[PDB]
């Protein structure tokens, strides 16, 4: 019964998942001074050309378009990463306004709203197994700031009205997630956690320095999505993001000087 509520938000998620107080949860705060140029690090490999969407989802906390992960078609890899994760959806946070809807903060500047591409590890064999290990996941986060039309992100914008509320679907085929990206892949990451329950310290975490711009257009369609289901009392799906958590015993390195 989670959400994003006074009566349900995340500082209530602790009482059914006791991890929300871990050592290695998400987001964090990515204090652009702390953080320290790695020069082991690789060139992230986001390698999308074969990627295959299939459905977009409306799950009552935000809207998921998957893809097929039956076979290594869009994969991540390289990075802070060993092995090849593949992509099974993407989704996004975001406010009521535009000063807020990002989860990680940059120097705690808040962004308007933050993309999650989510891979799993494909030497654990599925997704269930994948976010039981340490190194399951990979989740590559891109803010959104709000000034310029994303002409990428338009398919997905159009689609909307008909996944207005939780347990709607609709058939979202050839979306090539490649136009979702900023020109710069230079990007900070930690070890942490997924951002919503089961909150489980599964996820590399790798968030691009770059945002992308997406018109205030864009973001009020997202605004006017429903938490609700058909029929039910609306309940506008904004603020559908996790503050920021205390960073503890880890640390964020960058990929560039
Ligand atoms: N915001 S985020 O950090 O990018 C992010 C990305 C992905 C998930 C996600 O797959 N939750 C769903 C889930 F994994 F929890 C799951 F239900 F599928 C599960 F596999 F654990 C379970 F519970 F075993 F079935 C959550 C947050
Ligand atoms: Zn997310």
């Amino acid at each position: 019964h989670w959400g994003y509520g006074k009566h349900n938000g995340p500082e209530h998620w602790h009482k059914d998942f006791p991890i929300a107080k871990g050592e290695r949860q998400s987001p964090v705060d990515i204090d652009t001074h702390t953080a320290k140029y790695d020069p082991s690090l690789k060139p992230l490999s986001v390698s999308y050309d074969q990627a295959t969407s299939l459905r977009i989802l409306n799950n009552g906390h935000a809207f998921n378009v998957e893809f097929d992960d039956s076979q290594d078609k869009a994969v991540l890899k390289g990075g802070p990463l060993d092995g090849t994760y593949r992509l099974i959806q993407f989704h996004f946070h975001w406010g009521s306004l535009d000063g807020q809807g990002s989860e990680h903060t940059v120097d705690k500047k808040k962004y308007a709203a933050e993309l999650h591409l989510v891979h799993w590890n494909t030497k654990y064999g599925d997704f269930g197994k994948a976010v039981q290990q340490p190194d399951g996941l990979a989740v590559l986060g891109i803010f959104l700031k709000v000034g310029s039309a994303k002409p990428g992100l338009q398919k997905v914008v159009d689609v909307l009205d008909s996944i207005k509320t939780k347990g709607k679907s609709a058939d979202f085929t050839n979306f090539d997630p490649r136009g979702l990206l900023p020109e710069s892949l230079d990007y900070w990451t930690y070890p942490g956690s997924l951002t919503t329950p089961p909150l489980l310290e599964c996820v590399t975490w790798i968030v691009l320095k770059e945002p992308i711009s997406v018109s205030s257009e864009q973001v009020l369609k997202f605004r006017k999505l429903n938490f609700n289901g058909e029929g039910e009392p609306e309940e506008l799906m904004v603020d559908n993001w996790r503050p920021a958590q205390p960073l503890k015993n880890r640390q964020i390195k960058a990929s560039f000087k």
